[PDB]
DNA sequence: AACCGCGC
DNA sequence: CTGAACGCGGA
């Protein structure tokens, strides 16, 4: 029935595909031996696999219904392309609670599912919840196969009610009786929701990005070919008209240009109803690497521009089309204008919106670079615009044009608009080719998804897909998706939430620290004595564990060891010192993954007294659980329920004629939501607050012999990441090694650094998601304990490192697995052991001294591993892959202080390299999206000025002067400033993550700005999420809270009568005549925001370093004034 | 004082 | 259709 309609869609997709160069190839019959080694004899066709999609195909011993399979899209060795199809029966499993009667379940379902089922068979998989699975005992399952996905789904609909009824109702008849019936032996269904395209990719072991010979026997991987083929790649950007101060609307606005690149050649299509002259061919090439020669197609009108776009696409047959935010802007705009002119985009080029509203084709991936930017670039959201991505990643400054000017320029400056247009397409193309393409296509060679999907899935889902492969290949039955309990209780209280204590963070010092200014150190001599004692084993560890060598082959072991001993002896004698610091950072390499692999942590290894039989074997580890719960007691929970049972509720389901519901008729979940809300208020009143928070120390057993498929998946991804982390580092060394002796065109090395950095960090987030995965909603491998255990072990490790550094130096800031500190310049630093072959091994003593201790204290001596699987013989050993590494030493580090007494600021600092360049800027407003622009421009001026002066006081003086420049701008009420520049500086921009409707009963500057934009510029302004609310704070109304005084800066570009009516409303001043921004602004508000910044970054830290207020126009808070009396 | 949205 | 900790300024 629906079968026959899906067959019609397939057949339409087949026509699109043949038009774009993908005819279905069916390889020749070959009765011989499907053999993989003589691949070159066997009949068939070799191809680079570039895409795949589920489909439904006809026969050409079933009926008049379609067969599920997957179309795979290939590029051939000869410059052509084709597709070929694999068919496979979808399947899922039934599990039983009584093995002895598996035959009765089988007989029952053969019949119960007669209308949908293709076949059935008894199979066995490893079940990691089952006793004696480690001695080879397997779980027996019924595998149910189907002709297609529709039939699979009917099986699920027939079976779900049985499983419901089984868990839901007690059927008593003869109370004096209870040969049980078949239904109740079905305990569950398993692997029932694995998406079909994935199921095929996993079971057949096929991946996009690899080369296959297609044969009658199936796809044969060509392991000899690894280099990718070269798809035809197109990138495009559109430019549209729009009204002043509003957003483009595709119902009325028109497309004026489409710029694009195809394999490095530019095209610009122009709409001459709008663009007021024929644009000529021109070059925009921002680096020799990025050529852009553009050819022009001046079309008479909009429809022609569209027809020219589609026809060109049909001409070149791109198999990647890339955009920047094309799923949300470009594509839908193109689709809606196409429809207005009676064109069918799907018929013209095979693109349509999918169920997510995203634009997809069969034959061509839509690689929206913005998705890679948000997921994988590691850029702050403040730098995720094309402009900022272009500077960061391609290393040049693209053309910029104010959005308000694009429509007018069509008429007035059509050449300038076209230069902007083509700049977009250039940035987009090369961003795609250099960053997105290699990453996504390479990820596809290991993740069982197509490029579109691989670009867009969450990193947690990516992890899931990796783990599923590993589980499937080791024959491990997948757990079903976890579902959170609707309500949990602790000590009779309902929990609002529960979690575990995470990373450990500390602010220890504020101030300016610089390699040419001296600091006071107080060395604990008993620390030096421990170091001296450990020294022989610590250097041996460096040689043999950190460098994988043997002291045996070391020439100068004793020399190095004397040299260190002397520096330490000196520190021990003369332990009160005043000298120049070494500014170091030490940080554990991939911290949580290594804690996990060291301790053999994975969800299936967490045993709760059952049932390793028995769980030497058990490794007990601590975590810290933290609950937040209502004060109310059970008895008062029960009270609130019956008060809700007297109430009426609206039917949320819109499909139904019934719109009043009793409490009992709502689902468990919704019942609880209402309970929670009523319990919030009852608690305040009686108690008197919402949450009570409590931390409880806990313990869990981690079995050291459990099947290690999960942790092995993490180790393997970790090694994949280290390769790129290593390359990043190797290139950094070369650019300083000898390759930095100007002049050179390396340049290439710097390009390398940026690339491998991006690649090791794109790997970092997926790697770390293997940790987060165990807490994800719907995780197949859920374990709060595993996650808790990981974090507490890391907190203990990093406090141990802090306790040492603090005895020999001064730690400044600490976060999770990293410590910024200063050490005396006399502290022993870097050496190189000489090998017999003459080679040298690097030693950073600050790092090795910590790592030696980490290995004494945090090694897992209980790690087991199958040494002989046929016999199940285990071997035990000692594991530890946790290592600090060192970066630095640096020229300076500047840490801010809080406005509150005795409190620091975590997660904000600035660090500078020896060469004077900025090495790190963390957390500050400058980096964050949105934020008051004046504060960003301030911070952007001040940090580098900490490198000036010869004394600490001179350094604070140089920065005072910049503070006084900025204070003059505000004391002068902006007068010394252009009016455009003023609006720009005073503006605060904040994203609303949802739409204005969903914020009801909340207040904030964004909400008020959005509402007023709505009233003034129309409801279209606020129908979408992600609105940028740009506003200023007004002096009036006096006595109103700040959120009532956000004015959208857009109002200052409205016609004068409009502006007037609104500023009057918004300030509650009927008779206002003065409309100058300068009289509207609340200067005291801005002076207080700037004052704050000056306190945290400059004056209060100055005070803590015993420097007297270098910026007197900003007064210390009282506590600090008071502090300074004697 | 305790909460909320956004952004290692 | 990954996690927790934190800074800021808004009863
Ligand atoms: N995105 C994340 N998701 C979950 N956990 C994270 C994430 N980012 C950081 N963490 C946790 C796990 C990390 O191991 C730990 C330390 O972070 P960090 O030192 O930045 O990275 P790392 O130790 O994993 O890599 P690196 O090798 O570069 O130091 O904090
Ligand atoms: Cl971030
Ligand atoms: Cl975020
Ligand atoms: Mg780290
Ligand atoms: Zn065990």
């Amino acid at each position: 029935a629906l079968s026959a309609q899906q067959l019609l869609n397939a057949s339409k997709i087949d026509d699109i595909d043949s038009m774009m160069g993908f005819e279905r190839y069916v390889p020749p019959q070959y009765n011989g031996r499907f053999d993989a080694k003589d691949i070159d004899q066997i009949p068939g066709r070799v191809g680079w696999l570039t895409n795949m999609h589920a489909t439904l195909v006809s026969q050409e011993v079933t009926t008049n219904q379609g067969i599920s399979g997957v179309d795979f899209y290939f590029l051939d060795e000869e410059g052509g392309s084709f597709k070929s199809t694999v068919v496979y029966d979808p399947y899922f499993f039934i599990a039983c609670n009584d093995e002895s009667r598996v035959n009765d379940v089988e007989e029952l379902v053969k019949k119960y599912l007669e209308s949908c089922l293709k076949s059935l068979q008894i199979i066995r998989k490893e079940d990691l919840t089952m006793d004696n699975h480690l001695l080879g005992l397997q779980k027996t399952l019924i595998k149910l196969s189907f002709v297609n996905s529709n039939q699979l789904f009917e099986a699920r609909k027939l079976l779900r009610p049985i499983l419901q009824d089984n868990a839901n109702n007690n059927v008593q008849r003869n109370i004096y009786n209870v040969k049980v019936d078949a239904k109740h032996l079905i305990e569950d269904i398993r692997e029932y929701d694995v998406p079909y395209h994935v199921r095929v990719s996993i079971d057949k072991d096929i991946r996009v990005g690899k080369w296959y010979k297609v044969t009658q026997q199936g796809f044969i991987e060509d392991t000899r070919k690894i280099a990718f083929a070269d798809p035809v790649v197109m990138a495009f950007a559109i430019a549209t008209t729009k009204p002043p101060l509003k957003f483009p609307d595709s119902a009325v606005d028109q497309i004026m240009m489409i710029s694009y690149m195809i394999d490095g050649e530019g095209f610009l299509i122009t709409n001459r109803e709008i663009i007021s002259e024929d644009i000529e061919d021109f070059e925009y090439t921002p680096k020799p690497e990025y050529p852009g020669f553009f050819t022009i197609f001046n079309e008479n009108d909009e429809v022609a521009l569209l027809q020219r776009f589609f026809e060109h696409i049909r001409d070149v047959r791109p198999t990647v089309i890339s955009t920047f935010n094309g799923d949300f802007f470009d594509w839908p705009f193109i689709h809606n204008r196409s429809k207005i002119h009676g064109l069918d985009m799907f018929d013209e080029i095979g693109f349509a919106p999918d169920a997510e509203g995203e634009y997809k084709s069969s034959y061509c991936s839509h690689m929206d670079c913005f998705r890679w930017v948000k997921r994988d670039s590691y850029l702050p959201q403040g730098s995720q615009g094309l402009k900022a991505v272009t500077q960061s990643k391609l290393g040049y400054n693209p053309i910029e044009l104010d959005p308000e000017l694009m429509t007018p320029y069509a008429f007035e400056k059509p050449q300038h608009l076209s230069e902007y247009s083509v700049s977009d397409a250039v940035a987009t193309y090369y961003l795609y080719m250099k960053y997105v393409h290699p990453f996504i296509f390479s990820l596809c060679t290991i993740i069982p998804l197509n490029p579109d999907e691989t670009l867009r899935k969450g990193t947690g889902t990516l992890c899931e897909m990796l783990l599923m492969v590993q589980a499937y290949q080791h024959n491990i039955l997948l757990p079903n998706k976890h579902t959170d309990p609707i309500e949990r209780f602790y000590d009779g209280h309902l929990l609002e939430s529960e979690t575990y204590v995470g990373g450990h963070v500390e602010s220890l010092e504020a101030g300016v620290f610089r390699s040419d200014l001296k600091n006071e150190f107080k060395i604990d001599p008993s620390a030096i004595d421990e170091l001296l004692q450990e020294l022989p084993e610590a250097l041996k560890f460096s040689v043999e564990v950190e460098n994988k060598s043997s002291v045996d082959k070391v020439t100068n072991f004793e020399e190095i060891k004397n040299q260190i001993t002397q520096k330490l002896l000196e520190l021990k004698e003369n332990n009160i010192r005043n000298e120049l610091p070494l500014i170091y950072h030490v940080d554990v390499a991939s911290m949580y993954p290594n804690i996990m692999t060291t301790n053999r942590l994975q969800p299936d290894s967490i045993k709760a007294e059952r049932d390793c039989a028995s769980c030497t074997c058990a490794r007990k580890l601590k975590w810290a659980w933290r609950g937040e719960f209502f004060p109310s007691k059970m008895d008062e929970y029960n009270m609130i329920k019956r008060a809700l049972q007297n109430e009426t509720f609206p039917n949320k389901n819109k499909f139904s004629k019934k719109k009043v519901l009793t409490f009992d008729e709502l689902s468990y979940a919704d019942q609880v939501i209402h309970i929670k809300k009523r319990l919030t208020e009852y608690s305040r009143k009686v108690y008197h607050r919402v949450k009570v928070s409590e931390i409880v120390e806990r313990e869990a057993i981690v079995c050291q012999r459990e099947n290690p498929f999960y942790v092995d998946t993490v180790k393997s991804f970790r090694d994949r990441r280290y390769e790129f982390k290593g390359l990043a580092k190797t290139w950094k060394g070369n650019l300083s090694k000898i390759d930095p002796s100007d002049k050179h065109a390396r340049d290439e090395a710097k390009k390398m650094i940026v690339l491998y950095d991006s690649l090791q960090l794109a790997h970092k987030v997926i790697l770390n998601s293997f940790y987060g995965y165990v807490m994800r909603k719907g995780s197949r491998w859920y374990s709060m304990e595993m996650a808790g255990i990981t974090c507490l072990t890391g907190a203990t490790i990093i406090q141990m490192a802090r306790a040492l550094v603090e005895r020999v130096g001064r730690p400044l800031e600490l976060d999770t697995d990293g410590i910024w500190c200063i050490l005396p310049k006399s502290f022993p630093e870097t050496y190189f052991f000489t090998l017999e072959n003459g080679k040298k091994l690097y030693l950073s003593y600050p790092c090795s001294m910590l790592n030696y201790r980490v290995h004494q204290k945090f090694t897992n001596h209980q790690y087991q591993e199958l040494k002989d699987p046929l016999n199940y013989i285990y071997e035990t050993h000692s594991e530890n892959t946790i290592f600090f590494e060192v970066d630095g030493p640096y020229k300076a580090m500047i840490l801010p202080s809080s406005k509150e007494e005795g409190k620091g600021i975590k997660k904000r600092y600035a660090v500078f390299n020896e060469d004077g360049s900025l090495a790190e800027l963390k957390g500050f407003e400058l980096k964050r999206r949105g934020e008051l622009q004046l504060i960003k421009n301030f911070q952007s001026d001040i940090f580098k000025v900490f490198l000036e002066g010869d004394t600490l006081e001179g350094c604070y003086s140089a920065v005072a002067s910049v503070c006084n420049r900025w204070l003059d701008v505000l004391d002068s009420h902006g007068l010394m400033l252009e009016d455009e520049d003023l609006v720009s500086l005073i503006c605060e921009n904040r994203s609303m993550s949802k739409t204005l409707k969903e914020y009801e009963g909340q207040k904030s500057t964004s909400i008020t700005t959005a509402r007023r934009l709505g009233d003034f510029l129309g409801e279209d302004m606020v129908k979408d999420k992600g609105l940028q609310c740009k506003y200023i704070i007004s002096s009036k109304p006096f006595n109103a809270p700040v959120t009532e005084r956000a004015i959208p800066v857009a109002i200052f570009s409205a016609d004068i009568p409009i502006k007037r009516s609104f500023l009057r409303r918004w300030t509650l001043d009927p008779s206002l005549e003065d409309l100058d921004i300068r009289t509207i602004i609340d200067w005291g508000y801005y002076r207080e925001r700037l004052g704050s910044a000056i306190q945290k970054i400059i004056t209060i830290p100055a005070a803590l370093q015993g420097v007297s207020n270098p910026v007197p126009r900003v007064e210390h808070p009282d506590w600090l004034k008071r502090k300074i009396a004697t």
